[PDB]
């Protein structure tokens, strides 16, 4: 098999790369560091003859998998993973499009593609905000009842929608156009845990691992730590889940709800104050107001489909946290 990876040099692309190779399969990724990347698997050991790479400087435009897809016409599986604060320009057209950009190049130009997965978000599965249902029942077919005007009103709402609407462009794309290609979803919660290989910067991790490297980075920034509730998982998890996604063939129209259990930065620091008593000098005090209770935003997650399809055990938040700070020193 021959797998494709798209924006490779991502938080989750990097462990779903890694994790490839440790099946064996060949892999392809895209960049937009070709180096960087393929310095890192060497040296980590890894069986290294399966990966080489592409150069792609934008997602969101037109045929920007084409001459990917056309100078490398043997790939068979398409990871999909390319896709928060922003600068308030423009966050749902290219998030819609650049979906579009790819399901129009695998179609046109990736002919040997059986398979393909695409990396969406619990933020497709359960309303967030003003759709807040708390206590409520959510499962692999829930949807995110928010719209294309109920979002970018916030980077944060915008994000949630940049990310329900794109998986929907996947939806109405293999109805619309009926391709010769199976699809799954791999629908990641919050996802934390250690990078694939070695941290680049120590002060920013990615957008998601900041809810830990913030309570580490507190107090040097003096910036009171942001407070988050939801459901986590590990990128190590998700990475496993890749694969299953498109190595078996149960999975083929599935959205993967990659949950674990419930989380918040409260928990997570009592894990920090624990397991590495030598940052307690350097982790700060979280104000109970500040605090986001569960029972208010979340709904119950219901992946018991998931975790049974999966067929394996994820990993806790203690051992994700605690490979995560191991990572940062
Ligand atoms: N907690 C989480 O991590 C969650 C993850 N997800 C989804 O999983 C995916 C992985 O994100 P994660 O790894 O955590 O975050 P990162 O920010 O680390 O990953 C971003 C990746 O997308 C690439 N990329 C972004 N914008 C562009 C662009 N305009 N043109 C080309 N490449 C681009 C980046 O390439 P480069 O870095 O080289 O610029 C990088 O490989 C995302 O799509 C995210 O929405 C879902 C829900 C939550």
């Amino acid at each position: 098999t021959v797998v494709f990876v798209s924006g490779a040099t991502g938080f989750i692309a990097q462990q779903i790369v890694k994790t490839v190779l440790e099946a064996g399969y060949k892999t392809i990724g895209s960049v937009r560091k070709g180096k960087y990347l393929k310095s890192l698997i060497e040296s980590a050991g890894l069986n290294s003859n399966l990966f080489n790479y592409v150069i792609v400087k934008d997602i969101g435009a037109k045929g920007a998998f084409n001459e990917a897809l056309q100078a490398h016409p043997e790939v068979t599986v398409f990871l999909h993973t390319a896709s928060i604060h922003d600068v308030e320009k423009e966050l749902l057209k290219p998030a819609i499009e650049g979906t579009i950009n790819a399901l129009n190049a695998v179609t046109v130009y990736g002919k040997n593609v059986q398979r393909v997965v695409i990396t969406s978000s619990y933020a497709a599965v359960a309303g967030f905000a003003n759709l807040a249902t708390p206590g409520k029942e959510v499962n692999e077919e829930s949807w995110n009842p928010i719209t294309y005007e109920q979002a970018l009103e916030n980077p944060f709402l915008g994000y949630i929608g940049s990310k329900k609407l794109a998986e929907k462009t996947v939806w109405n794309y293999i109805e619309e156009k009926k391709p010769k290609w199976d699809v799954t979803f791999v629908n990641p919660a919050f996802v934390l845990g250690p990078q694939a290989f070695a941290v680049r910067d120590k002060s920013k991790l990615n957008a998601s691992n900041e809810i830990i490297n913030s309570l580490l980075t507190a107090n040097k920034t003096k910036v009171e730590p942001q407070q988050f509730v939801g459901y986590f998982i590990d990128v190590r998890d998700v990475a496993k889940a890749h694969l299953i996604a498109f190595e078996k063939n149960e999975t083929v129209g599935q959205r993967l709800l990659l949950a674990n259990a419930p989380f918040s930065s409260a928990g997570i620091l009592d894990i920090i104050e624990k397991d590495f008593p030598n940052l307690k000098s350097e982790l700060p005090k979280l104000d109970k107001s500040k605090s986001p209770k569960f029972e208010e935003t979340e709904s119950v997650v219901n992946n018991e489909k998931t975790r049974r399809i999966l067929g394996f055990k994820f990993i806790d938040l203690k051992k994700s946290v605690d490979d995560t700070i191991k990572q940062l020193v």
